[PDB]
C-alpha cells in the first residue's frame, strides 16, 4: 500500500531530522561532556541504520529526496512514486524540526536564529568559513557517493540484509568529512526542516541544498547504473 | 520455560544498568581521557546489542518495562507475561545499581546523592537545565521511536538476525540526542535502579520516568501495529 | 588440526594486545587529538571483532584464558585443549607487547615503568584511585558478563554469523565501564603481556588478574549452562 | 568485465582517500568540536565498510595495492589482474586528493605543504616524533594483520556477508593504534595521493609507504595461506 510506505518515509525522515539535528542542537557543544561533530555524525548514520532496518522492508527506506530521485535515475524506483515520497519526507522532517524547536526552547537562552538551528549553509554560513565552491564540490561528491553506496549495497548480488549498516554508516562517514564545510546536507528534506525555524539565511541558501544534493544523487545513480551494475 | 526468560530479562537489565550507568558514573567525566556523553551513549546501546544477541532468543530481550508494554500494545507480546518481565527487569536493575554503588564507593569523594548517581531528572535536575515540557516531549518521542524501531526491526519481513544491531544502536542514538535533557530514560527499570541509591530528588521525579516512557512505548507500538505493519 | 587453532589463538591474542594496549600507549593521551578511553575501548572490541571473524571458524576465537576456561566450565570446550590455548594466548600477547615496547621506545621520553605500559592495577595502581574491592567486583561482574554474552551469542538458537559483533562490542562496552577502575583486564594473557615490560608493580598485582577474570569467566559459563541454556 | 572491476576499484579508492584524508584535513582539529584521531579512524574504516558492501561483489573491493598484492601472495587473486587494480587504485586516490585540495583551499589559510595534507611520514614527519624503526615495525605489523583479517574474513568457512564489517572495522582499529606513529598508511595508493599535493617531504618519504605496506601485506597473506587456511 502506498499509504504505509509514505507513512514509513514520513516517520523515517522525522527520525533522521529529530536525531541528527536533535543531537547537534541539544548535545554537540554541551560543556565538557558534549558529543562533538563525531557524535553528531554517529547520530546521523544511526537514524538511517535504525529506520532502514525498521521500515526499509516497507518503503525502501529513502528518508531523503536525493535518495528517491537518485534511485529513480539509477533505474531502481519508479517516476510515479517520487513526488509522494518527497512530500512525505519533507513533512516528516518539518514535524521533527518543530518538536525539536519546542524541546530546545525549554532551556534558557535558546535562539534558533542566532545558533543557526543546525541549518546547512555556505560562505559566511559554513561552520568553518568555506567558500560556495568548496560547499558545492563536497556536497556533490558526497551526494554522489551516498547514492553509489545505496545502489551497490542493494544490488542483486550484494549480500542480503546488510544494506542498512552500509547506508547508515555511509551517512556517519559523510558527516565526519563535511560538517565543517556545510554542516552536511546530502538531503533536501533535512535542510528545509530546520531552515524554516532558523528563519533567515538558512531560507536564503536553501535552494543550494535542494539543487546540489539532487544533482549529486542523480550522478551517483547514473554512475552505478551505467558503469558498475 | 518462563523462569529462564525471566532470568534472561533479569541478567539483561542488570547488564544494561551496570554498563550504561556504570560508564556514566565511573568514566564519562574522567579528567582529560573520560568518555563523555558520546561514550556513555555508545555503552548504552552496546548493553542492549550484546544482551539482545546473547539472550534475545530466550526472552525476546526487552530489558525495559516500556519495551515489554509497548510490544504488548503492538500485539507482539501477551498480557499474561508482562508483569513478570517488568519485575525481573526492575530486580535486575536494582542489583546492578547496588554493585555499581559499591564499586563507585571505592574511590575517595564518591557521593551518590550529590552526583545524582546517573539518575534521570527534569527541571532543576535536567543535566542541561531543560524544562519539564522539554523532558516530556523528548522522552515521549524517543520512547515511541524506540518502540517503532523494535517493532519494525523484528517484523516478519525484516531480515533475520539484525534486530539486535538496529535496536541497540537505536539506544545509542536515543542517548546521543537526549542525555542533556533528562539524562535519557526511555526505561523505567533504568530510572528506578539508580534513583533508589541517589535517594532524594531522583525518587521524587521517578513517577515521570515510569509514566512517560510507557505511554511513549505504547504509542510507538500502536503506530506500527495500526499504520505500518 | 590443533596446530592451526593454536596459531589462530596466538595471532589473535597478539592482535588483541597489540591493538588494545597499542592504542592506549601510542594514542589515548595524544595532545589535543588523542583518542581517550572511548577510543581505547573501541580498539579493544575491534581487535576481537576483527579476529573473531578472521579466525573464529578455526579456533573458536577465544584470545583470552578466561574465555577458554569459562567455555570449559560452560560445557562448550574440552578440558584437554585448554592449557594449549592458554599457552598460545600468553605467547601471542607477550610478542605483541614486545613489538609494542619497541615501537613506543622510538619516541623521546618513553618509559614503560613510569607510564605503567597500559598494565592493569588496583589501589595505588588503579587509574582512578579505586580500592581493591572496587577492582574485584568490577572485574568479576564484567568477566562473568563477557562469558554470558559469549555463551549466548554462540548458542545453537542464536542467529549464525553475528557472534563476532556481539562479543567484540561487548569488550568495548566492558572497557567503557571499567578502564578507570583497573584499566580493564577481563583477560590474563592481556595483563601478563604488558606487566612483564612494566616490570614492577604490574608483576606484583598480576595474580589478581589471573584469579579474578578466570573465576568470573567460570561464573558466567555456569550461569548460562545452568540457568539460561 | 575487467573494466567495471577497475571502475569499482577506482571509485572505491577515491571514496577511501576522500573520506579518510578528507575527514583529517577538514574535521580532525576543528576547534572545540573537531573529531580527533578517533573520528578520523572511524571515517577510515567506514570508507572501506561502505564501499566493500557497495562494490565488493564487483571487484573484490581491495581499494589498496597492499591488499591486491597480499591477496595475490595468499593465493586468492591472480597475478594477471594485479597491475590494473593498482593503477585503478592510484588514479582513484589522486582524483580524490585533488577534489579535496580544491575543497580545502576554499578556507582562508589552507596550506597543503605546511599542514602536511594528511601525508604519511616518519621521523621529523611522524605526527608524534617516532623514529623510522618505530614506523617500520608498526606499518609492517598492521599491514600484515590487515591482510590476515582480509584472508580469514573471506575464507570459505567464514560466514558469508560480514567481511565488509570485519575488514572496514579492522582499518579503524589500525588507525586508532598508528596515526601517531606514521599518520597510518597500510596503503600505497593512500600515501601517494596526498603526498603529490603536499609536494615536499611527503614525496621524499613515499617509497617507505610503498615498500613496507606491500611487504607487510605479502607476509600477512603468507601467514594465512601457509599456517591458518
Ligand atoms: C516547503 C517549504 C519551503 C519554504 C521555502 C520558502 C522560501 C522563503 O524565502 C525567504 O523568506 C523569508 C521571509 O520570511 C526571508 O528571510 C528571505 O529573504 C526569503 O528568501
Ligand atoms: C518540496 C518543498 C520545497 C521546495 C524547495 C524550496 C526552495 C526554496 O528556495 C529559496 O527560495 C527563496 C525565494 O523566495 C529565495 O529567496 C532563496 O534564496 C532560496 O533558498
Ligand atoms: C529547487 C529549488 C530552485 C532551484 C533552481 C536553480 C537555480 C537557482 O539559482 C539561484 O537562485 C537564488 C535565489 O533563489 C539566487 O540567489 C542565485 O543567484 C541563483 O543563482
Ligand atoms: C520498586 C521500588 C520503587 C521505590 C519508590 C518509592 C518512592 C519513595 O518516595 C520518596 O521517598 C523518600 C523517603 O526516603 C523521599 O526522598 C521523597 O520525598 C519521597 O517522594
Ligand atoms: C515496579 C515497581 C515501581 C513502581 C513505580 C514507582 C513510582 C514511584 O513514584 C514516586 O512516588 C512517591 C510517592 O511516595 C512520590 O513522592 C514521587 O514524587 C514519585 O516519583
Ligand atoms: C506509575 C507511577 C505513578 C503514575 C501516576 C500518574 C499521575 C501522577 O501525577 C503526579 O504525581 C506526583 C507525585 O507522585 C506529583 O508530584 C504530581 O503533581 C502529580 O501530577
Ligand atoms: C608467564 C610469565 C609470568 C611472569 C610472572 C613472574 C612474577 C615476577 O614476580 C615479581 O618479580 C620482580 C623481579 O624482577 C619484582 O618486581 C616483584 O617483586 C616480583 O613480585
Ligand atoms: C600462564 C603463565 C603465567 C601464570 C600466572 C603468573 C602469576 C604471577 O603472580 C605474581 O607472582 C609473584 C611471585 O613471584 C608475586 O610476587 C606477585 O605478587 C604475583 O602477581
Ligand atoms: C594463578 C596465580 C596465583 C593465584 C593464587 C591465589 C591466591 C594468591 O593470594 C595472594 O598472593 C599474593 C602474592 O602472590 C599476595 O600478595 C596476597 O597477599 C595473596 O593473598
Ligand atoms: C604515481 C606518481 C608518483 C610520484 C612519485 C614522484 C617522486 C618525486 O620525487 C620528489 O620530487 C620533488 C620535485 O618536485 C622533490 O620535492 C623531491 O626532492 C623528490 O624526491
Ligand atoms: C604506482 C605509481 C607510483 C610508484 C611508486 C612511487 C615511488 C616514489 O618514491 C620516491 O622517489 C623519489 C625519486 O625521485 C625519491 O627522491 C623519494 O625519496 C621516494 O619517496
Ligand atoms: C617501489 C618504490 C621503490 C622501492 C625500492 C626499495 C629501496 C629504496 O631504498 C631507499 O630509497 C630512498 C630514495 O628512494 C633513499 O632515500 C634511501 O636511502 C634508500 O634506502
Amino acid at each position: 500500500h502506498m499509504f504505509r510506505k509514505l507513512a514509513a518515509e514520513c516517520f523515517g525522515t522525522f527520525w533522521l531530522v529529530f536525531g541528527g539535528c536533535g543531537s547537534a542542537v541539544l548535545a554537540a557543544g554541551f560543556p565538557a561532556l558534549g558529543i562533538g561533530f563525531a557524535g553528531v555524525a554517529l547520530a546521523w548514520g544511526l537514524t538511517v541504520l535504525t529506520m532502514a532496518f525498521a521500515v526499509g522492508h516497507i518503503s525502501g527506506g529513502h528518508f531523503n529526496p536525493a535518495v528517491t530521485i537518485g534511485l529513480w535515475a539509477g533505474g531502481r524506483f519508479p517516476a510515479k512514486e517520487v513526488v509522494g515520497y518527497v512530500i512525505a519526507q519533507v513533512v516528516g522532517g518539518i514535524v521533527a524540526a518543530a518538536l525539536l524547536y519546542l524541546i530546545a526552547s525549554g532551556k534558557t537562552g535558546f535562539d534558533a536564529a542566532a545558533s543557526g538551528f543546525a541549518s546547512n549553509g555556505y560562505g559566511e554560513h559554513s561552520p568553518g568559513g568555506y567558500s560556495m565552491l568548496s560547499a558545492l564540490v563536497v556536497e556533490l561528491v558526497l551526494s554522489a557517493g551516498f547514492l553509489l553506496v545505496i545502489h551497490g549495497a542493494t544490488d542483486k548480488f550484494a549480500p542480503a540484509g546488510f544494506a542498512p549498516i552500509a547506508i547508515g554508516l555511509a551517512l556517519t562517514l559523510i558527516h565526519l568529512i563535511s560538517i565543517p564545510v556545510t554542516n552536511t546536507s546530502v538531503n533536501p528534506a533535512r535542510s528545509t526542516a530546520v531552515a524554516i525555524f532558523q528563519g533567515g539565511w538558512a531560507l536564503e541558501q536553501l535552494w543550494f541544498f535542494w539543487v546540489v544534493p539532487i544533482v549529486g544523487g542523480i550522478i551517483g545513480g547514473l554512475i552505478y547504473r551505467t558503469l558498475l551494475e
